[PDB]
């Protein structure tokens, strides 16, 4: 039974692969199958970001799987309006939501609260099956 | 004394004016001193945020005062790259931080920390004494 451990930076071979959400990419430790097909458990450290395209190895380094963000139930806010999207950005943050953030576009868990509080900046959300790949801060 | 109970959706010429912080502002009962020297007495309706350009009123309508937001030390940040004041929108609002947000710049009691967590995203602080309007939510 492989079991992944060390987190490598380098990129190395895509030959094997895991696909998980970012509920599981913060366990720092599991096991559920895999991409590559070989089923495996996990030895990472205590408060890890794992993050699309982080690569995971063992200790002979015989195997580089890759850790890929599934897709999840989010909310999407697009917008080419800063402004906006700032104002945005901060009502969630003052309610500890976990929000992703890229330009023109906003990304957290599905919640229709959250997005009338939002369509209530003159703001469209729409529903999307997305990678979640919240800013940094657990 | 004189007793400022209205804010009237109706602007009228002003006859006075008091200018006072945030913190004060969002008190409806309390003593306050019109820049003119009379002592009023803000009794208005609980709960309200008195903005600069308010104007309030007395009962007999013989009073319109206007509110000015004092000038207050606050640190101000800019960045030409919009989507990277987002990002301290994001943060500033997780610790809950009173903050004015206009297109392109931000506003916040100095606070050193704050300053510096925000030099880390990338952003250039800077300082100045200006009438602070934080969001209401």
């Amino acid at each position: 039974m492989l079991y992944l451990t060390q987190r490598l930076e380098i990129p190395a071979a895509a030959t094997a692969s895991v696909t998980l959400p970012i509920d599981v990419r913060v366990k720092s430790r599991v096991k559920v199958t895999l991409n590559d097909g070989r089923d495996a458990g996990l030895l990472l450290p205590r408060g890890l970001l794992l993050r699309g395209g982080d690569v995971l190895s063992n200790e002979e380094g015989t195997e580089f799987v890759q850790v890929i963000a599934a897709d999840e139930e989010v909310s999407v806010v697009r917008c080419d309006d800063p402004f906006m999207l700032a104002k945005a950005c901060y009502h969630l943050g003052n309610r500890h939501v976990p929000l992703q953030i890229m330009p023109g576009e906003l990304r957290y868990h599905a919640d229709h609260v959250l997005d009338d509080m939002l369509r209530q900046f003159g703001l469209t959300v729409t529903f999307g099956q997305l990678p979640f790949e919240p800013e940094a801060g657990a």
